């Protein structure tokens, strides 16, 4: 009935059960042939894959799951024992994501947190027994990138070397966030170009490594 339900049904019929790569490809194929810009582009996948491989994070926080594409992508590269937590404000999307993870066989690696990031982040330490995050992937509402970065520092969830990787920092754009992490001695930033096909525009991802309180 909905976009998200069709995508799921498409994966379940066409992708190989247990194989995350086939799941990611069933989705890429579907958005190619069926949908307009749901952020179609291979540079983004390349960048995400390399950041995970480069820093091998033991605990990853993802903000905004949608149908579970980025969750499947990231979690498939996680070492045994490592974990992904993904926050999703929308219960229907959270339900799809769970299904998408069960099919990919990644459900034991990932935990879906139902709610708004601004409410859940202050509960990570005491309710979800989190000490510090190794990596944060910001991909939810653009006006929450900066607030949720500040909230993560404030709740003591970042440590020296925690990787922040932020998608869509150019289109539609999160310029306050960028000016902040670039301007702060507490982050060292790198920018990665990210071409999006249907809008034929160069978007970008920002990698910001926490340097400790400053
Ligand atoms: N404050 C908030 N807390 C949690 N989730 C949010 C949020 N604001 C938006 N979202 C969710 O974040 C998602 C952005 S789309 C994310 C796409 C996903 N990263 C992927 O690559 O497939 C939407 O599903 C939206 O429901
Ligand atoms: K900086």
């Amino acid at each position: 009935d909905t976009k998200e339900q069709r995508i799921l049904r498409y994966v379940q019929q066409n992708a190989k059960p247990g194989d995350p790569q086939s799941v990611l490809e069933a989705i890429d194929t579907y958005c190619t042939q069926k949908e307009w810009a749901m952020n179609v582009g291979d540079a983004k996948g390349q960048i995400m894959d390399a950041v995970i491989r480069e820093y091998s994070p033991s605990l990853v926080l993802e903000l905004g799951a949608y149908c579970g594409y980025s969750a499947v992508r990231m979690a498939r590269l996680l070492q045994p024992g490592a974990r992904l937590l993904t926050m999703e404000i929308n219960p229907d999307c959270a339900a799809i994501t769970q299904q998408m993870l069960n099919f990919a066989g990644l459900q034991d690696k990932v935990t879906i947190l139902n709610g708004a990031s601004q409410d859940l982040i202050p509960q990570l330490k005491k309710k979800y027994d989190v000490d510090t995050l190794d990596m944060v992937f910001l991909d939810h509402w653009k006006d929450r990138y900066l607030p949720d970065t500040l909230l993560l520092e404030k709740c003591g969830l970042l440590r020296k070397g925690t990787v922040l990787l932020a998608d869509n920092v150019i289109v539609p754009g999160t310029p306050d966030f960028l000016a902040y992490v670039r301007g702060s001695s507490s982050f060292e930033c790198t920018h990665y170009s990210s071409y999006l096909e249907y809008m034929k525009v160069v978007d970008g991802l920002e990698k910001a490594i926490y340097q400790g309180p400053s």
